């Protein structure tokens, strides 16, 4: 059984989050400790429930040998009750999650910037909804700075 979960959101759930889940999955998974984890995906926002990820993210992931398979989903009163760590990745969805965790019986999670993690000191993972692929690439380098400092050790 797993003892450690972590969720990534962002506003759409099509474009940064799913890549940050990859990005975490394959470290987990190539270590061989994914039966520990938990790891997902979500959205703040209802807007592209049931819509794969952005062409632009899935072409950035297979230029990167990465995995990706998902479907968008939008964050539920139980994601808050059952996750330790949700990681996002602007100011407006932390403001979002915050807001929402006041509003339920259970907020077992520590809510925060993925960027935190960032050595590099990259704080905001930027929407690149309207972006290039060097803007994908941009958020891609992020996630994986941020997801291997957070699996080394989490704030
Ligand atoms: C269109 C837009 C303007 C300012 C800031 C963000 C976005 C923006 N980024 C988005 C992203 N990454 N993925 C999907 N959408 C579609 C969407 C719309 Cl049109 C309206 C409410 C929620 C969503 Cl999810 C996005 N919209």
């Amino acid at each position: 059984g797993a003892t450690k979960s972590v969720l990534f959101v962002c506003l759409g759930n099509i474009c940064r989050s799913p890549i940050a889940e990859a990005v975490f999955r394959k470290l987990v998974t190539d270590q061989n400790i994914s039966e520990n984890w938990r790891v997902d995906s979500a959205a703040t926002s209802g807007y592209e429930i049931g819509n794969p990820p952005d062409y632009r993210g899935q072409s950035c992931m297979k230029r990167h040998g990465i995995p990706m398979s998902h479907v968008a989903r939008q964050i539920t009163k139980e994601d808050f009750a059952t996750f330790d760590y949700i990681l996002c990745m602007d100011e407006s969805n932390l403001r979002d999650l915050n807001r929402k965790s006041n509003q339920v019986k259970t907020c077992k999670a520590k809510i925060e910037l993925l960027g935190s993690y960032d050595p590099q000191k990259q704080l905001i993972i930027e929407d690149p909804y309207y972006g290039n692929d060097s803007d994908f690439e941009t958020v891609y380098q992020q996630c994986v700075r941020c997801c291997r400092a957070f699996l080394e050790k989490a704030h």
